[PDB]
């Protein structure tokens, strides 16, 4: 365009996010104008931290992902200085920004979106070569108001969005040994809570109250929230990882199972 901003059949445009190993830009197919999200991974930075083998395993794994609520990877072009991962672009932006701008979602809508998000999470638990911790900010919305999660491993490029940072599951901030899948449940309870209440369940610019609040596990349940969904939020936000719901427990909860497509949880 103005310069060397074309790669393959694509033209690169504005930066949407920055990550450890590079950045993600909006792109467009040069013949059709169709938008894509191009993660550009800086291979010298990869060599620097000596994670060449892990990056390649992750890219190879992600090439084969196929799930209706995970951003697709269309193509990978590698050059001596970068890998370009041409990915699906989704127009709705990030779920938390949406909620922030429009406030809470109606309950049925919260449940639709929640069932899509947890199916994608479960698929990642099953397929990521290495488990890494879900990042709530990676949950995005497509043009049809459906959830789409952007990959959140080493090549995660998800960077910022709005206003209302210090935030993690109880056992993580207490500096205890922990298991990724259990912390992911807690993070999904924070996502469900924000869809239903239009706020985070622990809010607090004072980073000690916040943390005490988190390990304390005290959260507000608005009057309009029913009790069948209140029990789910409580079992997902259990401070004690050994007491916290698993994905199977969520699957059997009455509020969740309502009107749930089977192809979302095969087995
Ligand atoms: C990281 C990010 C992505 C990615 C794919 N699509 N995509 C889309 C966006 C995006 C981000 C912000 C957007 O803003 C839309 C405008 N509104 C206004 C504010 C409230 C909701 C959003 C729209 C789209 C961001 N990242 C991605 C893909 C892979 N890795």
């Amino acid at each position: 365009h103005d310069g060397r901003v074309k790669i393959g059949h694509y033209v690169l445009g504005d930066t949407l996010g920055v990550g450890t190993f590079g950045k993600v830009k909006i792109g467009e197919h040069q013949l059709t104008g169709h938008k894509v999200a191009v993660k550009i991974l800086n291979r010298q930075k990869i060599r620097s931290l000596d994670v060449v083998g892990k990056i390649k395993r992750e890219i190879q794994n992600l090439k084969l992902f196929r799930h209706p609520h995970i951003i697709k990877l269309y193509q990978v072009i590698s050059t001596p200085t970068d890998f370009f991962m041409v990915m699906e672009y989704v127009s709705g932006g990030e779920l938390f920004d949406y909620i922030c701008k429009h406030g809470r979602v109606e309950e049925m809508e919260a449940r639709r979106l929640f069932q899509q998000i947890l199916s994608a999470v479960d698929y990642c638990h099953r397929h990521m070569v290495v488990h890494r911790d879900l990042k709530p900010e990676n949950v995005l919305l497509d043009a049809h108001m459906n959830a789409k999660i952007a990959d959140f491993g080493l090549s995660n490029m998800m960077s910022d969005g709005e206003f209302l940072p210090n935030y993690a599951a109880p056992e993580v901030i207490s500096g205890r040994l922990y298991a990724g899948p259990e912390v992911d449940i807690w993070s999904c309870g924070v996502i469900l809570y924000a869809l239903l209440c239009g706020t985070l369940p622990f809010d607090d610019e004072h980073v000690p109250t916040l943390f005490k609040k988190i390990r304390g596990g005290v959260f507000y349940i608005p009057e309009y929230l029913n009790r069948s969904v209140a029990t789910l939020l409580m079992h997902m936000l259990q401070v004690d990882p050994l007491k916290r719901a698993t994905i199977k427990d969520i699957r059997e909860h009455e509020w969740f199972k309502q009107d749930l497509p089977s192809y979302l949880f095969p087995e």
